[PDB]
């Protein structure tokens, strides 16, 4: 069936199969086997076909959501690269390709939506969602418009959808949970709402599909328009001057687009399974093969961290202190406390700073944690900032205090001391006490300074749930006293510290008072040995239910990603909105998540159905 002695290679028309076709070359001078480039007609349809006749081509690439209907039945075969190969690839993109803690291809590309505009007719694009109706408003007056993307589609609408808490398919341990779908929740309501009111208030029109929106931008009639990597290439032909930048927010919260992994993946009937990732792996996944293909069409961003870094230069409120769980794809390990004092570093000073002691922890991992060299770069960030730095590296297994500088000196907890917060409140969980689905009613008054969240949510009120993630990931300071006000006030939470061991670490005041720091003044803070025993007790024994310490865990995670620890150490726009973005689901039931959702927007855009009834009825038709 399958040729024995070549490979065949099956990508789509619209990828850079010409480029691809460079590195077939490259390897027929080396090995002396024709590669052969073929793209036909619905090839991720065919392949279902093919594959099960025991034939097909060697490698396929397609995004990895169809990828998982092929694992099913059986035709990808195991893939085995080395950690020496591993290493080189992202790691989230090696879990879009995983099923049942098998590897079923290799991953290639990685496709998100992303914010387009015209620099032209708008220099300094919004940050939010929130204030585009009264953008549009005044490039109206110059007859232009804001913003115009293809809203027949879910892929397009749903990083709007899902920013305040949608998401097709509950990801837990590894496995998708088909039952649980949240298209039907308060947050993906509100998010539709927002798009229909947008109709409505006629920002925007119910007939505007991919070629209409295209049209309008690259004519420069619309001054934003939302896309991938896919439509770079006729903006560029069109010579509109743009740029490419992160999604606007949503309620304080990020839009959260669709993440396509493009992905070759070898036939389980293929005779050429080592032929096929020789060439996978030391031909095309180079920074001389993703050249070639990149050069024929964009791929956007890459699975290869060495060309990523490279494409990530094309030109097309933060922390004082700092606390981590690392090595955290795996039950994280290592807690590491950082505080930076001082009234005269800047935000970008002390990020830079944190960023090279986080660049200098990972490089030194697995060799038994507290290098001589991190003990330098912390001691250089002291120098730098002009004032103290406080600093532990504990092993979370053993307490074992692995590095530490200033360990014993109290330093201000300023927004540290939310994870307290929130273990707290999860203890109360635990016991009964306290729902994280309990929703949260307040008014104007009770809003303080960065509140982005909970300054959103006046009128909907906000869960538990949403005030710890706002809390922590956000740093939403309204958030925080709302929180407080559940537990009983800082006397409670320091009073909660005590009774689990900790006399040091000490809450007086609510947000803002609380982020002061006059010099030596003692409320507010603990100690960097303090801080990392106690998020230590938190986070092993049975202090939490293994639920409420995952729970705390992911909350503590995305905001290590959305902080400076990780960014001079694991570095563009399309994987910036896929990092806050949601993996695709690599489930056949995403045929009805796609189906209902797409009859839900346009139900709801003509007025046929209110937003409240478009997406119950989506909901039932995916988990029927
Ligand atoms: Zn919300
Ligand atoms: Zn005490």
């Amino acid at each position: 069936k399958i040729e024995e002695g070549k490979l065949v290679i099956w990508i789509n028309g619209d990828k850079g199969y010409n480029g691809l076709a460079e590195v077939g070359k490259k390897f027929e001078k080396d090995t002396g086997i024709k590669v052969t480039v073929e793209h036909p007609d619905k090839l991720e349809e065919k392949f279902p076909q093919v594959a099960a006749t025991g034939d097909g081509p060697d490698i396929i690439f397609w995004a990895h959501d169809r990828f998982g209907g092929y694992a099913q039945s059986g035709l990808l075969a195991e893939i085995t690269p080395d950690k020496a190969f591993q290493d080189k690839l992202y790691p989230f993109t090696w879990d879009a390709v995983r099923y049942n803690g098998k590897l079923i291809a290799y991953p290639i590309a990685v496709e998100a939506l992303s914010l387009i505009y015209n620099k032209d007719l708008l220099p300094n694009p919004p940050k939010t969602w929130e204030e585009i109706p009264a953008l549009d408003k005044e490039l109206k007056a110059k007859g232009k418009s804001a913003l115009m993307f293809n809203l027949q589609e879910p892929y397009f609408t749903w990083p709007l959808i899902a920013a305040d808490g949608g998401y097709a398919f509950k990801y837990e341990n590894g496995k998708y949970d088909i039952k649980d779908v949240g298209v039907d929740n308060a947050g993906a309501k509100a998010g539709l709402t927002f798009l229909v009111d947008l109709i409505k208030n006629k920002h925007m029109n119910a007939d505007t599909d991919y070629s209409i929106a295209e049209a309008a931008f690259n004519k420069g009639e619309t001054a934003m328009t939302i896309n991938g990597p896919w439509a770079w290439s006729n903006i560029d032909t069109s010579k509109v001057n743009y740029g490419v930048t992160v999604l606007p927010t949503f309620k304080g919260q990020p839009s959260k687009p669709f993440v396509g992994v493009l992905s070759a993946g070898i036939n389980a009937a293929s005779p050429n399974k080592e032929l096929a990732k020789e060439f996978l792996e030391n031909y095309l996944l180079t920074d001389e093969g993703l050249e070639a293909v990149n050069k024929d069409k964009p791929l956007g961003a890459v699975a290869l961290k060495s060309y990523e870094e490279e494409l990530a230069k094309d030109p097309r409120r933060g922390s004082r202190g700092i606390i981590a769980a690392l090595g955290p794809d795996g039950k994280p390990s290592r807690i590491v406390v950082i505080y930076t004092t001082g009234s005269q570093a800047t935000m970008d000073e002390r990020n830079r700073q944190i960023a090279e002691i986080g660049a200098s922890l990972i490089k030194h991992w697995g060799s038994g944690g507290g290098h001589p060299e991190t003990l330098v770069k912390v001691k250089d960030a002291e120098d730098q900032l002009g004032a103290r730095v406080g600093y532990i590296e504990l092993d979370l297994n053993s307490g074992k205090i692995l590095e530490s500088f200033r360990p014993e000196e109290r330093f201000p907890m300023m927004s540290t001391f939310k994870v307290l917060l929130c273990g707290a409140v999860l203890s109360r969980i635990d016991a009964g006490q306290e729902q994280l689905g309990r929703r949260i009613h307040y008014s104007q008054n009770d809003l303080v300074e960065y509140s982005p969240v909970t300054e959103k949510h006046l009128t909907d009120g906000m869960t538990v749930r949403e005030l710890c993630s706002a809390a922590i990931t956000m740093s939403d300071n309204t958030a925080a006293n709302l929180l407080l006000t559940t537990i009983g006030g800082p006397k409670e939470l320091t009073a909660f510290l005590h009774n689990m061991g900790d006399h040091v670490t000490r809450l007086d005041r609510w947000e803002p008072e609380l982020n002061e720091a006059i010099p030596n003044d003692e409320r507010d803070t603990t100690m960097p040995v303090a801080m990392a025993t106690t998020l230590r007790k938190l986070l092993t024994g049975e202090l939490l239910t293994l639920a409420s310490r995952q729970q705390l865990i992911d909350w503590m995670e995305a905001d290590k990603v959305a902080g400076p620890l990780l960014r001079s150490a694991l570095p563009s726009a399309t994987m910036e909105n896929a990092q806050k973005g949601e993996i695709m689901p690599n489930i056949p039931q995403m045929s009805a998540f796609w189906y209902a959702v797409r009859t839900a927007v346009i139900n709801a855009a003509s007025g046929r159905q209110t937003v409240d009834e478009a997406l119950k009825d989506a909901q039932t038709r995916i988990t029927k």
